[PDB]
């Protein structure tokens, strides 16, 4: 359709790098809808020209930042999301974190209604806000950003408004709780091992949640092979990280360097 | 129901029982109405049987089911409990469990209800549900068992697979998380339990630690810590479990 988008946001430059590779990935997949990415004038001018060129739009937005919460202090400015409401443009999108990664074609997701998401792993009646189906608008965007501005985030961030505005979620209409094959975390592989040896062929996005971002390894190419010194507790699945390595070396790094 | 729902456990040694102990009193406690059943295998100490009866209403002896975390094996000794058609409906609640509040509510739902598992929350943990007992149910999860086996080697995984449709069908079987809320949950999203937190009614010390585990001084009221410990984040459920333990099991232990 072409009222119809994937949305995602980066507020700098290395998160640019994720939503290079989230842009290929739906791409690679055949996504018959368009691409949009919401950037912040800390996006380096060279990196939105490059942004361009993958995503249909790019949207400069300001950045919105919860600020110093004693809740990662880096993730104030994840509020940033809130934006996506705004893109009226299009009756339905998909909101997708930079950190995201699609495995096959997800546009099957567009037959869902505001808000759906997938369970957030650890406390499972709050979704988890990196992929999300909503409905742009702008009596919802200006509630948002009221909640946002009175009540603040009860974790500091993008995911804990979400859930206090959207709060009927976990026990409203199932059709809403995105099955986990749209939402799948590294940390979820570790918890339930024999669940993903069973389900995981089935995964259709993978999402790098946590501190430590594909961008912040260092990869060797000739050994396909992945390191960094800074631990991940989430044990980043490698077969995924080689993954969105391989698209990145390929596909997007000759635009960079 | 005052003679015909029950909260239903299973120990299959020593060790487990002192968790059943602290579950049954906890369910006590808290007034239910219900009866209190254990499921106990040989393994558990005549003694110990003897112990468990002055708590439960009723100790039932059943046999080990071992698919072949290895000592989770025998978790599907579990599926015994839909044998226990004196019942028209249950709550089953590991010996991993304790109750802070009533939850007599569930007797609402219908089979199968349960929590989120907070690894893989399409799945149900299988450490609180709500079901039926049923000779037909019983016999189909038996053939199951032997048959295919269980995904995870343990009573989760066919549980999950025989009620299938639990993810996607009738939101009505979904508890709210606080009817099972693991403290690994407590610590892997803080913020979400320091604002819904203070309504849980059940906590679920899952994972291979358990309180019973634990070195406890009664003096102090402290537990020796682990070199990392996601319990002593938020404590309080532990030394309820080991205060619990201290003042209402440990008398009846001797
Ligand atoms: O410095 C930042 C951090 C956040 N993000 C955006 O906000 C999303 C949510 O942050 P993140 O994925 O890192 O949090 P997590 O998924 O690990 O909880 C990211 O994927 C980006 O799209 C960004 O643009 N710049
Ligand atoms: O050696 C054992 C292991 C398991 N159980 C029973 O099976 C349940 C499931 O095991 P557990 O709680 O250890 O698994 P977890 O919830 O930690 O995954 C226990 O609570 C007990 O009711 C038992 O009686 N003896
Ligand atoms: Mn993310
Ligand atoms: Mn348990």
């Amino acid at each position: 359709m072409t009222d119809q988008a994937f949305v995602t946001l980066t507020t700098n430059d290395a998160y640019a790098k994720g939503a290079l590779v989230l842009g290929s990935s739906l791409k690679q997949h055949r996504t018959t809808r368009r691409l949009v990415v919401l950037a912040t004038p800390q996006v380096s001018d060279s990196m939105r020209k490059v942004l361009e060129t993958v995503f249909d739009e790019v949207i400069m937005v300001d950045v919105l930042d919860s600020g110093d919460s004693a809740h990662r202090p880096e993730l104030g400015v994840t509020l940033t999301k809130l934006h996506c409401w705004s893109l009226t443009q299009y009756s339905k999108c998909v909101f997708m974190d930079a950190d995201t990664l699609v495995l096959a074609n997800i546009d099957d997701l567009f037959d869902r209604e505001e808000l759906s998401a997938a369970p957030d792993p650890g406390w499972p009646d709050c979704f988890n806000s990196g992929v999300f189906v909503y409905q742009p608008s702008v009596e919802t965007y200006n509630q948002l950003l009221h909640l946002a501005s009175e009540q603040g985030s009860f974790d500091g961030g993008d995911q804990g408004i979400l859930n206090t505005f959207f709060s009927s979620w976990a026990t409203t209409d199932i059709r809403k709780h995105l099955p986990f094959i749209y939402n799948l975390s590294s940390i979820s592989i570790y918890s339930y091992l024999p669940a993903f040896k069973v389900f995981g062929a089935s995964a259709k996005v993978v999402h790098f949640l946590g501190r430590v971002k594909p961008w912040n390894y260092t990869y060797d190419p000739k050994t396909k092979s992945v390191k960094s010194e800074a631990h991940d507790p989430n044990m980043t699945h490698p077969e995924f990280l080689i993954l969105w390595w391989n698209i990145f070396t390929t596909n997007v790094l000759p635009l960079l360097q």
